[PDB]
């Protein structure tokens, strides 16, 4: 005496799970979502000389308050290859420089720095954890950069400093057109963590709950398919007609990789509470993997679930 009842298809795309629409910096580059902040650094005029070994020659504050919109609540934005590029027009000079990169939000502020020389022959710099292997750019490895980005900045501040003697002695037109680009490709790293909630509306019909949940026991189960570059720990919440949770809990169900079976048991003791069930919320606890897979438009996660009830009477 088994009953089986359909609950409807959870089925979400990348841009349902990750709110890329709420984030204006998002671009699609080669089918992959990437946040880009670009602009120019205003070069400062030459003011006498305090005898400091280095002098700040340009600064920029980048507003990045939209990044918070990718997920609701706190997340850890650990990415495989966030990087910063600098492009300069350097006429007849060679300058030993440092770039300070400071990220901050309301609870944290973290910073790193990289050193390089800006010259005629090498006027472009690429700072990040992975070498782009392009002759256009001098690569300066910085493996701390992903850690400052993972706090989820609301502001990034860039500060370019140069050796003081070199900067005073350089030709007056030596440096202009200082262009930056902060690129944050949504390729999660192992420390990535976020929560996304997916709603299956009208999973249970008011016209059948009294009969189906009278007694006995049941389970909600089936196959999940995942094309997105996150592992998921799925926590199921059953919601009533007012979107108030029904008082039933279940062990979370893990889905690592492209396919996984999940089972949420409804015990005899909890079955009568399901008379109030109408909707399902799947709380998807997302975590990074170590295979460097990118978030892409149109990747889907599918939740093929049904209810199977075993009689009491």
């Amino acid at each position: 005496e088994s009953w089986v009842a359909p609950l409807g298809m959870g089925y979400v795309t990348s841009d349902d799970v990750v709110n890329v629409e709420k984030v204006p910096s998002i671009r699609e580059v080669d089918g992959a979502y990437v946040m880009i902040y670009d602009g120019e650094m205003k070069i400062k005029g030459k003011s006498l000389r305090a005898a400091s070994d280095k002098v700040e020659i340009a600064s920029e504050d980048i507003t990045t308050g939209d990044i918070d919109g990718l997920f609701d609540g706190d997340f850890v934005l650990a990415l495989t290859n966030p990087h910063i590029t600098l492009k300069s027009n350097v006429k007849n000079a060679s300058l030993d420089c440092s770039l300070s990169i400071e990220a901050e939000n309301t609870s944290k502020k973290e910073a790193t720095s990289s050193d390089f020389t800006l010259s005629t022959v090498s006027p472009n710099i690429w700072i990040g954890p992975l070498d782009p292997k392009t002759d256009a750019f001098k690569f300066v490895k910085n493996e701390k950069l992903p850690g400052i980005v993972q706090i989820v900045p609301q502001k990034i501040h860039l500060s370019l400093s140069a050796d003081s003697k070199q900067w005073t002695n350089a030709p007056a037109d030596a440096l202009s057109e200082l262009r930056y680009a902060v690129e944050l490709p949504l390729t999660p790293a192992p420390e990535f963590s976020a929560v996304s909630v997916e709603r299956i509306e009208d999973a249970f019909d008011e016209d059948f709950v009294d009969y189906i949940f009278s007694d006995g026991s049941a389970r909600i189960y089936g196959e999940v398919t995942n094309e997105m570059p996150f592992d998921m720990s799925i926590e199921m919440v059953i919601m009533d007609e007012n979107n108030v949770p029904v008082d039933i809990q279940f062990p979370a169900q893990e889905v690592k990789g492209q396919s996984g079976e999940v089972i949420f048991e409804i015990t005899k003791e909890d079955m009568p509470k399901m008379k109030d069930a109408r909707h399902i919320d799947l709380n998807l606890h997302l975590t990074g993997r170590d295979q460097g897979e990118a978030l892409k438009k149109g990747q889907k996660t599918t939740f093929n679930l049904k209810l199977k009830k075993e009689g009491g009477i």
